[PDB]
């Protein structure tokens, strides 16, 4: 719902499925508190995060699991994963759609951030 | 050395290494007019296009046989070639680095337009 | 239906509305002839570009106009367009997204190809 | 010179200059030590990271403060930062280039990994 995690395999030209994701935000106090996770499916996306009411203002960290995904396809990747860090709900709620495009050794993230 | 490309691979991490590119200017025609190629180096790049007195403002097309490249690597690629296309200036040279990132699914293009 | 364009503002974090699409096949021939054309709705994502039964094998281009899109928003470009050339069909009848992000000097496009 | 980071600017299609970047090193404890920074140069690049002895295997962060850059702009990013986390061989060295390329609300990096 708020948050939308769409992982594609720029390899394969596919949804990156079965990519483990990992949501945290980060406390007041500085640390990173898990806040949700789950697996991309096989459309490459991971639905159901978080809430409305759940996902308020915060820094949040999304550590996609991309080593292991490459490393289930038989590649030595070179990231340990694909992180993005961002603050959410900054102005007001929105919907956040973390994409990341995965090849080995490179891999891009773009938020669409839009507004209900 | 006003226009350079430079072709990444994505998936070993490495610069893209002989890849054909060919650079056309846009005819009055409307026609892609070769105007230069060449095949990047070891180090992903491919210097020397063009000059300064040749490389004068119009459309360019930079066309990146990707597909051979990933050919080659036995990769199944998508795309047949990357093209970019833009207009050399106004307002005058600058020098273009056109950058490639290649994967079999995907690429990116980058003009990196200094001076 | 079996081709859709999707292309997403990079700088903005948003789709890309309005944005014109070209769609070509290339002829016997080798000369490019237009097969269908369109906009990006505000999702960003072009469909109903063909159907399946016209979408045959073929080498096909599709020309966004991304010129355009940035130039709407003050914003001179570096590229023309971003043009996405590519064999479709050819082992078979596939679906292709033909996702472009774009930046006034950068764009990405990535081909999702799924099978019925 | 193994570890080098290179920052693009998307937006400007320029090197990306004076982004600050930091690179950690992930100690037995699961903790990022800070291990070299800098700021990238007139071109976008930054040398003298690390150097062989230093650059053992491991696991790195880098650590690029693209926000700072395009709050800098006048332009609202959506990313705190880009990271770039990497084990460091095997099988050795090899040098290290993190291409980063930035727009507001997408950046990609990539790794080029030579020798």
């Amino acid at each position: 719902c708020p948050l939308m995690v769409k992982v594609l395999d720029a390899v394969r030209g596919s949804p990156a499925i079965n990519v483990a994701v990992h949501v945290f935000r980060k406390a007041a106090d500085d640390t990173w508190e898990p806040f949700a996770s789950g697996k991309t499916s096989e459309s490459g996306e991971l639905h159901g995060l978080t809430t409305e009411e759940e996902f308020v203002e915060g820094i949040y960290k999304v550590e996609i699991d991309t080593k292991s995904y490459w490393k289930a396809l038989g590649i030595s990747p070179f990231h340990e994963h694909a992180e993005v860090v961002f603050t959410a709900n900054d102005s007001g709620p929105r919907r956040y759609t973390i994409a990341a495009l995965l090849s080995p050794y490179s891999y891009s993230t773009t938020a669409v951030v839009t507004n209900p």
